[PDB]
């Protein structure tokens, strides 16, 4: 899917979407490092000490969700898969709602993706986190409130954008979906629906090389 097809898809859902250059993001783009956790698109600050990893809705839950994987055993398999592909796997909570602090997982476990055809997880927030930890992953915990002002969809392979708790933005590394063989159109739409259902801004900037 091209940047224009992504913009069209978002516009069809009522979003504002614009394509921007990698040059316009100079000073913010960073190379992905193996030590970094593959984590959520959440724009808040957190206890993360493993920066430089890719961003996907709910961390590795984006992969399980896209694939319709709902079992704890399946979640652990994905944890190890992510760890085998250059990133430390993570999921997260926050210090306001504990493990229900991940908006994406909260939407999933409460059935908000029912009509988009997704099966519900066969575990709750604490069980999922414990399984990820048991399989070698990291649990991140965010702090503060959501104040994201925009959604950046980064298409530059092996690069990412980092959270700025004081001028927040949702960050989605679209290129990472391709890396994990996901149904990309499906993945980006799920990301769009997530922001929509969280009441976030339907305003995207698509970063291209």
């Amino acid at each position: 899917i091209s940047p224009a097809q992504i913009a069209e898809a978002l516009q069809g859902r009522g979003w504002d979407a614009e394509i921007v250059t990698d040059a316009s993001m100079a000073g913010q783009l960073v190379d992905v490092r193996p030590e970094g956790i593959l984590k959520c698109v959440d724009g808040r600050g957190s206890d993360n000490t493993r920066m430089g990893g890719p961003k996907m809705p709910g961390g590795i839950y984006a992969i399980a969700h896209n694939r319709g994987v709902t079992s704890i055993e399946g979640l652990k398999q994905i944890t190890k898969e992510v760890a085998s592909k250059g990133h430390l796997p993570s999921v997260h909570g926050d210090h306001s709602s504990d493990m229900l602090g991940c908006g994406f997982f909260k939407l999933w476990v409460t059935g908000r993706f029912d009509d988009m055809g997704y099966p519900r997880p066969q575990f709750d927030a604490d069980q999922g986190a414990n399984a990820v930890k048991d399989a070698g992953g990291i649990i991140e915990m965010h702090h503060g409130s959501h104040t994201e002002k925009v959604v950046y969809i980064n298409l530059l392979a092996n690069k990412t954008l980092e959270p700025n708790e004081n001028d927040q933005r949702f960050i989605v590394d679209g290129w990472a979906a391709d890396k994990f063989g996901l149904d990309v159109p499906k993945f980006l739409i799920a990301a769009a629906a997530t922001v929509e259902m969280l009441g976030g801004p339907k305003n995207a900037k698509i970063v291209v090389p």
